[PDB]
């Protein structure tokens, strides 16, 4: 037992990370087969970063303007192209460490692992969720641009996030691997603000099930509630509405614990209206909303 | 910016994980050069697990009794030996993925990454600290025996923990890679209890510095305190005593933020005596003690 914020093992992604430099601008890239993927922002000089026209900037470049370093090896660029906010640099060598992989876009409330990298060198791995306002509460320093987020299903790395930038509130914004931003953001060094965020209700419930599986039961109660009378109370506290599909997704956890979903909702209603009275759940003093039903099952059952 | 529980990238360790089977008993091993390291508990049958005499059990075995699987390859055991609670299985093939590595024993309050593995297959990575009572609050299921904890310094993996078992309270116990247990535990399937734990004070202070670096300042105050009048108040709340060496270790964070260590201690004293009044620090509603001064610097400065 026990419950941690667990990331996927990151080795399959580490063997893909490279450094990309254009001029004095540098950041991380992702090398899969004979293509290197990276934020197109790398073709911006310091004075270009404020208000770039990327089509203009890219036509003024050739392959020899891009320096790609894979460890101690320089990869020669033999082709370049833009796809939305990602640059694709064709190289003359296919990555021998390419894993089976997929480019998938994720939904708010889903989780993924991040491999934070600097100058093409992996430095750390952590688990994050995509918030309702399409930001993530990441941990990143200067140089982290191009770090990727991913999930692993069996042997296949599903890449879902490429990091681009930090917003003024300190949260992080980026794109899927086809270069399409998550949320209403653009890749220019201007102040941009995220919309309002909500608590991911289904995840909180999933985490309450995790707690029960691990012997934390103090928040349970004999009451029950209706799906509508719960949402009426959850909106008040800035929680996403619960749907019948969320209850279905929570089915398996309901079974393993024998606690009907709507019953667990009753406990959540009480926790929101009374607080925790100085107690904790799974070692935390607030309600955690960055574990999905699937993450719970993976860690608490097998 | 931002602050997460970050693990080291785990690839260098993933390429070392194997499965070891003796009879119907199976668990994880660590393959470095031509040796596989694993808990000696693997030579126990179900009825041996309660009260084993390992010297007896091992003399009754030969090399052919040990099945080592590295992915789809079986490694032939050509030698076996015991070192304290670890079995060393000599194999006829050196691991081509062996990283530079060291066996180091860590201290209570230090942190490390865990690669949780099942049947020799890595499943997840998380960051943990060694508690004052020499347990860790891990996340592990059946089959996780032999998973390793480690730190990476540059290119060198310092292995510090091999997982052995879960205690009745749900916390986890194991050994260093020389087979010496952390804490007063033994590798037999009997109920054993950990001693009392304390909060790792220097880490809490390190984390308060992280919070300041990230713009969380509400807990600060103009007061200061003396090292002795802080400890007098911290003991009351089950905190480790602070030493002059802890203040020195916290020096760099003191400098980067301009907040004298004893001043930050003043804020901690106040938080312990008043609580947090429904506010949070770095997204948490309680004081976090599993980040060391070094982890903070690594994530908050570079
Ligand atoms: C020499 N050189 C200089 C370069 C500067 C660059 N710019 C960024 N580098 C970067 O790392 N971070 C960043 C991400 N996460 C956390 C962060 O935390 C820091 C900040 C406060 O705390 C610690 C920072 C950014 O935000 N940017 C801006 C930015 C990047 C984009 F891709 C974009 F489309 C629009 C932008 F506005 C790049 Cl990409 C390459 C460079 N080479
Ligand atoms: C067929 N087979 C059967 C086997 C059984 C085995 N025994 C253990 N396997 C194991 O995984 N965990 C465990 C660790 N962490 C978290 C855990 O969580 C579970 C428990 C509740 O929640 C989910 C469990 C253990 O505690 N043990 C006991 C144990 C192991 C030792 F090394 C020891 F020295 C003394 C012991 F008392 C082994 Cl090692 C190999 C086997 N092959």
């Amino acid at each position: 037992s026990g419950f941690r914020k667990m990331a996927f093992p990151s080795g399959k992604v580490e063997g893909c990370m490279v450094q990309v430099t254009c001029g004095t601008t540098t950041l991380n890239g992702l090398w899969l087969d004979d293509v290197v993927y990276c934020p197109r922002h790398v073709i911006c000089t310091s004075e270009d970063m404020l208000n770039p026209n990327y089509e203009d900037l890219l036509i003024r470049k050739s392959n020899h303007n891009f320096l790609v370093q894979a460890g101690n090896v320089q990869l020669r660029v033999i082709g370049h192209s833009m796809q939305n906010c990602v640059l694709k640099l064709k190289v003359d060598t296919a990555n021998p460490k390419t894993p089976k992989y997929k480019f998938v876009r994720i939904q708010p409330g889903q989780t993924f692992s991040v491999l934070a990298c600097y100058n093409g060198s992996p430095s750390g791995v952590y688990q994050c969720a995509m918030r309702h306002n399409f930001t993530i509460k990441g941990s990143f320093l200067n140089g982290s641009c191009g770090s990727v987020g991913f999930n692993i299903d069996y042997d296949c790395v599903s890449f879902c996030y490429m990091h681009h930038m930090e917003l003024p509130t300190g949260v992080h914004a980026g794109t899927d691997l086809e270069g399409n931003f998550y949320g209403p953001f653009v890749d220019r060094q201007t102040a941009q603000a995220a919309g309002t965020d909500t608590t991911i209700t289904v995840n909180v419930l999933a985490w309450l099930y995790a707690a029960v599986i691990n012997g934390d039961r103090w928040f349970l109660n004999r009451f029950t509630t209706t799906l509508n009378d719960f949402n009426l109370v959850a909106m008040k506290y800035n929680y996403e509405p619960l749907t019948q599909d969320h209850v279905d997704i929570l089915g398996p956890l309901s079974a393993q614990t024998g606690i009907a979903v709507l019953d667990m909702c009753a406990s959540l209603k009480e926790l929101l209206q009374n607080g925790m009275n100085g107690r904790t759940i799974l070692g935390s003093a607030l309600l955690e909303d960055e574990f999905t039903p699937f993450d719970v099952v993976r860690q608490c059952s097998g």
